[PDB]
């Protein structure tokens, strides 16, 4: 596959040939370095990225008089090239806690498989098919995160996900899905899904997705929206579900 991405990226650079071979000698020699900055904290790593997106694109511009309208494919064919580059190395760190949290996210949600879309004042009625079929597609996009390298692919599917939500809901009320709809929802879908290493998934993207597109809106209000999912799974308690410690209790339990 990486081979597919160097030659997809050796291609797309000669299309600008002149500046092309400049970013790719800048862009090699990034990963050279990144070699010997392996030992760092991944805070570090996550710096010298992006410094060096930063830096990249400040170049361009200047020394290639590259239009700042191409920059941004551009970007996004550096941040495919590099990041599917160091995945192997920057993505849940065994130098981190990202592990441990990924467990206890884990074992945590396996163990509230018990919360109802009720309990949660969820607008998803799963007992119409077609409800049922976009509350899978979305589980579908949120466990497939996992399994790109790319922080803007890993994006594009918490998108994707949150967009079969909407339409769930959409189906469920029969008319288009309230603000205080969303959040609910996709915590459910969290839930049903239980999502591989989703704390080390929110984490690498965090660290070396271009800020740019993280909260300009776009995708940013979807991963806003996550962040904050897996936060109220993880400090869930009675109240939150609208219960009595006593229900709660029994449930957590029997
Ligand atoms: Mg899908």
């Amino acid at each position: 596959e990486t081979d597919r991405v160097s030659k997809e990226f050796i291609e797309f650079l000669k299309t600008f040939h002149k500046t092309g071979q400049e970013i790719y000698k800048q862009t090699k020699l990034f990963l050279e370095g990144m070699h010997y900055k392996r030992d760092l904290s991944i805070e570090e790593q996550s710096e010298c990225a992006q410094d060096f997106y930063h830096n990249v694109a400040e170049r361009m511009q200047t020394r290639g008089k590259v239009p700042p309208e191409r920059v941004e494919k551009i970007m996004d064919q550096i941040e495919k090239y590099i990041m599917t580059r160091l995945y192997k190395y920057v993505f849940c760190p065994e130098t981190t806690d990202d592990e441990k949290k990924d467990l206890a996210i884990q074992k945590r949600i396996r163990a509230l498989r018990w919360v109802t879309p009720q309990m949660l004042c969820v607008p998803v009625n799963e007992d119409i098919p077609e409800v049922s079929d976009m509350v899978v597609k979305a589980i579908t996009d949120i466990i497939e995160m996992d399994s790109k390298r790319v922080p803007r692919d890993k994006l594009a599917c918490i998108t994707k996900c949150s967009k079969h939500i909407f339409n769930a809901i959409k189906i469920t009320k029969n008319e288009p899905a309230s603000a205080d709809d969303f959040l609910p929802t996709l915590i459910y879908i969290v839930l049903k899904g239980n999502p591989p290493r989703l704390q080390s998934n929110i984490q690498y993207i965090t660290r070396f997705c271009n800020p740019s597109r993280l909260m300009t809106g776009e995708d940013g209000y979807y991963f806003t929206n996550l962040c904050c999912a897996v936060a109220f799974i993880e400090k869930l308690d009675a109240q939150s579900l609208n219960l009595s410690q006593e229900d709660f209790d029994r449930y957590m339990s029997g």
